[PDB]
Formats: C-alpha cells, sequence, structure tokens
C-alpha cells in the first residue's frame, strides 16, 4: 500500500530492502557499518573529519577541497541517523568559513573551500543551499533550535528568504527564476541542473518557510515536477548534467550530457515518489533508465549522450550511479528494480581517492532503501 | 533545561549518558552491543528467542517459563529500538497462547506459560497490561496499524478498557480499583505493588484510550503520583514490593520488603521526571534511593526492610537493582546521581541462569539514559 | 482561588513553591540560606556590608559602586524578611552621602556613590525612587515611624511629593510625566523603561502617598498596565530596556533590546497579577516570555531583539534572567510556568564579581514564589 | 453605560469578559471550542447526543436518563448559538417521547425519560416547561415557525396558557399560583424552588404569550423579583434549592440546603439584571455570594446551609458553582466579581459522569459573558 501513497502524508516509510527478502538484522547491520566507514572509521572509506572540538567537515577526496554540497549531504545524512554531534560540526564549519558576509552574493554560501578554510570562490551552488535549508528545518524538528549559530529553524527560514528574495534591494540575484519557479544552476545564471531540482524539498518548504514565500514553494515543487517530464530523455530516461529552461542541453562547457551530476535525477525521483507520490510519470521514468542501465556492466559504465551514445571516458564515480539506480526503485517495480537493488547490496563502499561523491550517494541511498531517510515533523 | 521540562511537552530528550561525558560514539555503540547480545547473540545473555515463521517469546531464564511482564517488556524494548519483526513476533505469540477467551479474567492475559505455549496460570499481571497497552500505542504511532491481531491500536484501546471495565456485565474484576484510582496487584486483589504505578503512562492513556476513559486516566496520573509519597520509605526512600493502599507493606507472603519488584520503583520515578517533570518530591525520593545505595557495593546487595534493615539473603537480581538506581539518574543531580551511572557503565550485561530480570532492566536503563526511552505521538 | 484574587484584597499570599509539591520546610530553609549568603554571609556571594555601628550598604560587585537601585532593594528586602537593623543601616548610608540637597535634582538620591560614599553622580534613577518610597510605607508599617531620619512614612510621602511636583516651582522637573502619567527613565528625558514600570506599587501610593496627589497616583497604575501592553513584544512578551511612550524601542545608546534591565518586566507583572489580579493580559505575556525561553538553555542565554533575534554577545546576568521567568510564574500556569520554577529551584544563588544584579533578582523572585513578599498595611 | 441599562430596553449587550481585558478573539475561540466539545465532540466531555435523521437528546450522564431540564438548555443554548438543526433535532426527540398526552399533566412534558425513550415519570418539571417556552420563542423570532411540531411560536404559546390555566376545566393543577404569581416546583405542590425563578424570561412572556396571559406574566415577573428576596440569605446570599411561598427553606426531603438546584440562582439575577436592570436588590445579593465564595477553593466546596455552615458532603457540581457564580458578575463589579469571572475562565469543561449539570452552567455562563445570551426580538 506504501507504494502508491507519500510517506509525508502517512508518516509511514517503507523497507523496500526488507520487502525486497534482505533480512531486518543485515539491513541495520549494513546500514551501521556504512556510517562508521564513512563517518568514524579511516584513509579507506572515509569522508568526514572532525576538526578541532567542536567543527568537522566533508571532504572531496578527489578534489582536496570543501565543498557546500557535501557539507549539506553530510548535515543531511547526520540529521537522517540522528547524530546531532556531527551535524553541529560540520554546520559550525560552514558558518565560519563558507558563509559569504560581503559580495554579490552575501548571504550565499561559498561553495568551495580549502580544508584549512580558505575561500576557494565567492558565489555559491544551489544544491547545498537547498540541503542546508531541509537538514536545519529536519534538525529543528528532531532536536530542537538552540542558540545561534545553531538556532536551526531560523538559518534555514533566514537562508530560504535569501534563496528567493536577493536582488530585489540590492545588486545580486536570487537562486529560483521568479517568472518558471524554477532553480538555476548559479544565482548569475539563466539555465539549470536537472539533478537540482527536489520538488519533495518544495514541498515542505511550502509548509515550513517564512509564510510570505510559502505560495512560492507549492508552485516550485509543481513546475519542478513538469520540468524534469522536459529535461529527461523519452526513451533512455536519461536527463543531462546542464539543461536550460526548455529542457534542452546545455553543452556550452560539456556538461550537456549524462554524468556525475545527472546520476542524481533517478534518486530524486524515487524520493520524491516515496515521499509524495505526486507524479505518476516519476515511475516510467525511473523505469526507463533501469532498462537503460539493465544490460550494462558498471565496470563499464562510461559517459553517455542523454539519447544513450557512450563516450570512450568512463564513468568517473560507477558506484553513485549503481546506488542511485537502486534508490531509484523507491519508484519501480518488477525484476529489473530488484537487480538494481541486488547490485547495489552486493557492492561494497568505495575506497581510493575518487571515494567522496560515490559513498555520499551510497549511503543516501542506503538509507532510503531501508525506510530511514524520512521528513522529520514539527513537534 | 531539559532536566526541569517533561519531555512529553517538548518531544525533546535528554541523553544523561553524553551529558555526563560519555562519548556519543561509544554510547550508541553501547545501547546497539547490548541489542545484539539480549535479542540477536547466544544463550550467554540472550533473553529473546523467535520461534517459527512469525512468533518468539521472552524466556524467564531462571522460573523456564515465559511471563506477560517479559512479554511485554520485550514490546516495549521492541517499538523503542525500532523492530517491528521482533514485535510482531512476541505480540504474536502473545495473543496465540496467553490471551484469555474465558474464565473470569476473560480478556486479560495469562500471566505465566510453558515455553511451548501452555497455560501454567489462568489470572493476570497487571504490570503487563500496562506496558502491553503502551507499547502497542506506541507501534500504532510509530508504524501504523495493520491487520489483526496487529491492529495495535485497537488492540490497546480495547485492553485498556476491559481493565476498567471488567466486573460490570458478568464476573472478575477490574484492574484499576474505581474508587481511589490506583492498580492492584491482581485483579481479584484490593492491594497493591508500588512498581506497578506507571503515571507516565496514564497520563498517556488519558489521551490516547477510549474518549469515555480518559478522564478516569487522568485521574489515575494523579493519584498514583501521590501514593508513591506513602509507598517510599520518608528516610531511605525504599519502597515494598507488595503494599495496601494506605502504602504499609504486605508482607502476608513476605512481598513487604525491598527486594526484585521494588527496584523499579526508582526506576519509574526517573522516567515519569524525564517525561512529565510533574512532582518535584519525585527527585527528593530518587535522592534518598541514591544515598541509600551509594556506599554499598553491589556484590553484597541484600534484601532490605524499608527502613533499610539488611537480611543475609541476597539480591538475586543485584545487576538490575544497579540499573534502576542509575535510570532513577534522570531525577537527580550531583555527585551521588553520577556515580551510580557509572557504576551502571561499567557494568556488563548479565550472563547465566538468573540474567533475565537483571538484562530487562538493564537494557530500559541504558535506553533511558541515552535519550531513547520516548513518547511516540500519533502521525 | 489565590491565583484569581489581588492579595491586596484578601490579606492571603500564595506559596507557589508549596502549591508546586516542594517541601514547605525545604522552601523555608532555602529562604534563610538564601538570606545568610547575601547579607550575613563571605566574599562569595555577599551584597551588603555594615559599615560602622550604625550604617551599610549593598554593593555592586562588578561596577564597584553603591547604587540607589541595590540599596532600595537592600530595603525592600529588609523588610519583607523583617530586618529593621538592615533597613536602617542601608536607609542611614543612604540619606547621608545619596540624597541630594543643591543643584536641578535636590530632593532627588544621587544614583551612583563610590562605597567610600564620595558622589559619582548628580542625578537620580526613578526605579530606585520608587523603591525606597514603597520601603519605607513597609517599613512605617510594619515597624512604626521612628525620629529622622527613620520617620519612614514621612520620608516616603515627601519623597513621592518631590517625585510629582519637582520643577512647579522650581528649575527641574518630576520622575512622572504629567500628561501620560508614566514614569520616565529620569527626570529630565521624555522617554521610559519598561522595568520601572510598577502599577501595583502606585495603587499603593494611591492609598499612602499625601492624599492631594492620590489620585495621580490611581492614574499612574493604569496608564503602566496598558503601557506595558505598547512595550512588550506581542509575539515574544520580549520589552526593550529603554522605549518611548509609545511602547517603540529607544535605541539611542544599545538600550534598545531584550537586556538586564528589561528581565524585570516578567517578574513585576507576576507580582502586580498575585497583588492585584487586575489586567489578564498578564497572564498571556508571562505565557508569551515563558514560552520563548523554554527552548533555551541558561548557559547560552544571550542578548536578543524584542522580536527574539539573538547577538552574539551573551547575557551579562542569567541567573536574573531565570529568577525573573521563575517570578513571572505568580501570573501564569501549565507545565512551562512549573518548569521555569524547577529550573530556579536547582539554581544556586551566583558567585563571582558579576553577582550582584543576579543575586538581588534571585532573593526577590524566592521571597515572592513562597509567599513572602507582601503588602505590609497600616496597622 | 450597559451596566445600568436592560439590554431588552438597548438591544445592546455587554461582552464582560472583553470588558474585564480578556482578547476578543480568545473569547470567540473559547466559546467556539465549547460548543465543539460539548455538541460535536467525544464521550471525554459531549452532552449532546443525534439519533436518527431527525433526532438527538441530552443526557444527563449520571443518572443515565434524559430530562426536561437538559433538552430545554439544549435547545436554549442551539436557539442562542445560531444551530437549528441541533434544536429541531432536541424538539423532535422531545415532542415524540416526552410530550404528554393522557393522565392528569396531559399538556405538560414528562421530565424524565430512558435514552431510548420510555417513559420514567408522568409528571413535568416546571424549570423544563419555561425554558422551552423561551427557547421557542426565540426560534420563531430567530428563525421562522416551520410545520408542526416545528411552528415554534404556537408550541410555545399553547405551552404557556397550559401552564395558566390547567385545572380550570379538568383535573390537574397550573405551574403557577394564582394567588401569589410565582412559579411552582411541581404542578401538585404548594411550594416553590428559588432556581425556578426567572423574572426576565416573565418579562418576555407578558410580550409574546396570548394577549389574555400578559397581565398575569407582568406580575410574576414582580412577584419573583421581590419573592427572591426572601429567598435568598440575608448575609451569605445563599438560597435553599427547595423554599415555601414566606421564602423559608422546605427541607422535608434534603433539598433546604445551598445545593446543585440552587447554584442558578446567581446567574439568574446576573442575567435578569442585564436584560433589564430592573431590581439594584439584585446586585447587593449577587456581591453577598461572591463574598460567601471568595476564600474558597472550588476543590473543596461543600452543600452549605444557607447561613454557610458547611456539611462535610462536596459539591457534586463544583464546576457548576463556579460557573454561576462568574455568570453573577453580570450584576456585580469590583475586584470579587472579576476573581470569580478569573477562576471561570481558566477552569476547563467537565469530563467524566458527572460532567452534564456542570457542563450546562459552563456553556450558558460563557455565552452570557461574551454577550452572546440574547433576547430574540420578533423580526
Amino acid at each position: 500500500m506504501k507504494e502508491h501513497q507519500g510517506a509525508y502524508c502517512t508518516g509511514t516509510y517503507r523497507n523496500l530492502l526488507a520487502e525486497y527478502g534482505y533480512g531486518e538484522e543485515a539491513i541495520q547491520r549494513r546500514l551501521d557499518e556504512t556510517w562508521e566507514q564513512l563517518f568514524e572509521g579511516d584513509e579507506e572509506t572515509r569522508i568526514y573529519y572532525p576538526s578541532g572540538e567542536d567543527m568537522g567537515y566533508m571532504l572531496d577526496t578527489g578534489n582536496l577541497d570543501v565543498r557546500t554540497e557535501g557539507m549539506s549531504y553530510g548535515m543531511m545524512m547526520a540529521v537522517q541517523y540522528d547524530r546531532q554531534d556531527v551535524f553541529d560540526r560540520i554546520w559550525k564549519w560552514t558558518v565560519t568559513y563558507m558563509y559569504m558576509t560581503e559580495g554579490d552574493n552575501a548571504g550565499y554560501f561559498a561553495w568551495s573551500c580549502a580544508p584549512d578554510g580558505k575561500r576557494l570562490s565567492n558565489g555559491p551552488a544551489p544544491d547545498g543551499e537547498e540541503y542546508f535549508a531541509l537538514a536545519l528545518l529536519f534538525a529543528s524538528h528532531r532536536w530542537g533550535d538552540r542558540e545561534a549559530p545553531f538556532n536551526y529553524g531560523t538559518q534555514a527560514r533566514d537562508l530560504l528568504r535569501t534563496c528567493l528574495h536577493k536582488g530585489e534591494d540590492g545588486p545580486g540575484y536570487p537562486m529560483w527564476n521568479p517568472d518558471n519557479k524554477l532553480i538555476k544552476f548559479v544565482p548569475n545564471c539563466e539555465f539549470s541542473d536537472p539533478s537540482y531540482h527536489l520538488p519533495h524539498f518544495y514541498e515542505l518548504f511550502a509548509l515550513w518557510a517564512y509564510p510570505e514565500d510559502r505560495a512560492f514553494w507549492k508552485e516550485a515543487a509543481e513546475a519542478s515536477r513538469q520540468y524534469l517530464h522536459l529535461a529527461c530523455h523519452p526513451v533512455t530516461g536519461l536527463a543531462p548534467e546542464y539543461a536550460y529552461y526548455d529542457g534542452t542541453p546545455n553543452n556550452e562547457r560539456g556538461y550537456g550530457h549524462f554524468f556525475s551530476d545527472a546520476y542524481r535525477v533517478a534518486a530524486n525521483l524515487g524520493l520524491d515518489w516515496e515521499w509524495f507520490a505526486a507524479d505518476p510519470w516519476q515511475r516510467e521514468a525511473v523505469g526507463k533508465i533501469q532498462a537503460f542501465f539493465a544490460d550494462k556492466e558498471p565496470e563499464d559504465y562510461r559517459r553517455y549522450t542523454i539519447s544513450g551514445e557512450p563516450f570512450e571516458e568512463p564513468a568517473l564515480h560507477p558506484v553513485g550511479l549503481l546506488a542511485t539506480n537502486a534508490m531509484a526503485s523507491l519508484a519501480a517495480d518488477g525484476p529489473q528494480a530488484k537487480a538494481c537493488v541486488d547490485l547495489f547490496w552486493n557492492t561494497p563502499v568505495r575506497t581510493g581517492k575518487r571515494r567522496y561523491y560515490d559513498n555520499c550517494l551510497y549511503l543516501f541511498a542506503l538509507l532510503a532503501l531501508s525506510g530511514n531517510y524520512r521528513i522529520w515533523m514539527p513537534r
């Protein structure tokens, strides 16, 4: 029954792995062992590093920098897994070194910093901001606001207000286009990134943002669901990394194809379907993506055009790709959905220098597929 | 702050162990390893045994029987630790072999059964019923009702109705006295057992029972809180195992002293204080209990009169005693409260033939002291 | 019943701590131990110092000066606690060194002196004057006038006459604006300080001042009650330290926010409600303040804007803040009111260099919450 | 101004709660939530039960019967709160099962019936008849007559004719004594019940009864006002439940003291004063009743002799008592009147088995104190 009802309305979540016949005990051990390898382990698989007695960061092992993407992912993992200490350490590093107080992007977070905290950029990444906002709202709901900067719900609503209203009475740009209600790739650009579209997040912003903005967020939820119809290829289901507002790929700088960023689209559709069960098209799109990857070996994943033509270049993050295709099974049924999940179940967390993006997607999938990626409601 | 505010009102819980300076990682690992030892390990410390495809039971290792006390305990542990498969296995066994459909106690659960399911008794134990009811209400809120017998909220409300209304139209007696609002030792006896008094449970029955009974449950909550002032000794804080309605010890069969049953009183005061912070006297009482035991070595715990005079007979369950005194620290503060907790932290789970009662109390204390014994709200 | 009736009309006072379940004996011991630490103790917590054989002063430990605020507080504590010797010593120091006989503010008391008695100022603080006046009237009623300057009732009526009539036939200003009947921040300024508004004091001045001024005092009582509706924020209940006559914050010099002075507003509402039960809005306002501070740790209290936004700067007097929120429970009911009182009950008097303002507020709260902050009627 | 002017003459009503400083929004919310709890909620506080497609009844939760008192009360509540569907359901049940067509009391309504409709009596209660008549006249004015039995004004005038003229041409007795113009306890008894005396109702019967009876009703209004001077104790203001025509208590069967019935006297004086402001003595009497109870705690209310001596027996309906004393504030002013109202404002609706009489009086008081218990003029 829960396959067809949004978890938002019921407060109950599918444990897809248990449904599929993996043991409840083994599922719990896999999740806990994965947490420990990523947040309490060593040079083998770790993506989180404590620093001092009140801070910590998520390290892009491949680019040797700290990004808002990973920091916001870390906060979302920490609030889903109920570790406020890790959450607060990450958020503290973020406010101290990444929050921007001047320039055109004041009120946003610099997307890239060095592990020492020195700025590598003066612009934000909207996917980090929207994860920061929802993680903080969840943290406010699970644990309660504390004193600034750990006044989580206030930080989230203030952030979300900036995302919509910047540039109204200043020299900057908002992160959502006010006309088509679509999130942008960056504030200063009039195109988008399909994997940034989180209609399930905007449904929640439409309940918990400052009241005046809730109408906008509700239309952003519906606009983003419709937009993904344009961005996903009608045969393969594959979306480009960057795209214009009409869904056509933006290959200005090589981002017009199916590569690392776009892997998240399938996972987002799975999570939106589980949380809100709002657009039956999502099931058809996930069906197309899983069919495309059914005849493919992870060890040979490539860059592909959205129509499915392979490049010579192999996938940089094949474990991340198979994890997102597994998470998409929340919106799928049949043997290919079970096969995507079985591949993921039999795939260990990544090690080596390129493990950071793979391992973030891996933990997200495991949380979602075990019934542990939830909407944390106000108390 | 949370020390002074009932968690019911805030939805926020103290992690006392973390407050006291035990590490968050170590705390979680201790809870997880304790669960494994009791519910997934071997005959060294195990208290839970699966049976067939869909059943399981909590075994009293000492008396070689299945008791409603242990079953209801295992159900509460399972719902607090979010393991519905264990919960459902225990509840299925209970309904199948323990639920009485005939005789004077129809609608109650036979308190004692053989491990194969044969009845050893035809009367209930009220402390089991009240744990069954609250655990089922928590299961209904955490996971949602399934179909009979797993229609959790319906089973809970029907059980609570029997507890109050039995004996109106037929033979039998209710489990609460209608005049003084106090829970009875058994339905057919006009005396009580201080450790059965769970005002924090009755606050919740006052919200979630059938509507016509909610006034009574609210009165029961206040009456039980005041009753414990009579039952606990004014110097030592010690309550007897059985007591009359005026609080004086009932030593008709040797139960008028401080022994196994009575250990739970300090734990109950700690949990009531944390959940509702309703009666400041509870912190004075826990203060006296911890003062009585602060100087005593667990390997020499005895039966005591409530005025504190020792018997020669040793305590049957010394680990259970120290665990309840640690859990009581939720209502205490200062040096003796931290010492009770440090003794508990450094005490391993019990092994051998008498382990069952100690290990139940042990896990309850670890759950409560880690902030994981919560009120699960509707949804 | 006494919750809804003014103690002025009945002559009976609520012992809120006893109502709440703290022991009558323990309440009395806490009050007496607190008195001794503050007035008969040592460098640890003392705020009162005898000097010579007939004088003594209250020392602002943080600013190492003698202030009419503290002196008048000391006299009010001494008359409530029935120690005329301490009262007369403080009053003697006050008349000898602080009473002004020349300049524009003649007839007022210099607000700040050094412990040796040398003037640090030539202007008054109206909150000291109104406490001097009521304490002296209470002293006249409890003990009887003695010879000047201990002719208490005459000193009080003469002081109150100056407060209203100065500047009529001279070059100075009164302490109450004659048009809006509101107390001013200082005689020479046309704005106010919300914590100076003591409508419960003016009700008594309207009975015991010189007869010609009693109509004014009665109108000041109702004007101040209405004024607090403007000064307290409609969501948080927080008042600014300084405000204009229309209630909006006066942030000329940083006093526009919720900080040390404003803590007293909640306590004043609690005391007015207990004494006169005149304005039901007071219960709603105290409800808002207690709700604001419910999710807050005293160790992390900050300066806040009246809308509740935190500054980085911590509260200088967090014990004073929690004591005033506890005293406000005289105008509140429910679990948050009991929680504010339990936090205060479990908070020791302050030590160290900043203890003076905290400890004055602490003793006031303990007197009020034990039923010992009373209206002393003429004999 | 409206304190001194009868609302009949002006069409204007005091909202006493708003005058006293309770918020207009909160006042309306309290009335609306009280209606829901009593007429639309569940077994916790409900007093009204629909039955079938066109019936409903007010249940005496204590005596497990349907009484004309409660039915007539529910009809008055429904017409004041503008819910014709509830009104018509109650009136239909009344006509169907309680209207007597045979015997000595034909034309009256049997006062007591089982919830299924079986007669438990064959005599009426005059307090029911007079409420039936006025509520039906208000229904005729608010909504307009429908057809029998919902020809409201005709049913009312025919009922009032029976009340005066029964026993002229046949067996039976009228409900008013024709010589002294006073309502009787029952038609066949020459004594009265002070709480049945509703001069403010008879003023309206004097305008809207059949024309030949209007002189009598005007005389009844004046006679009832003067009679209450005899029935209320000159010191306490307390009236007995039953009394002779000279006002002295009738304690033939234990009804000569201040108990449940008599509570309504203070309410009736308050409503008569607000509607007609006809007898200044009513303010003195309410003054004495509020003085008697101002110092008493509701949880300790007793039966009292009319001179105020307490019995050991507690009041059956303490919430009803405090609600009537609050409603009496329509005829009082000063500190004790506001205290009675604040106690009522802070008293929740009653729950449990004895709630019916308390909750009827509660809603009447809330209606009256919010300015919503009005005279509904022709249309």
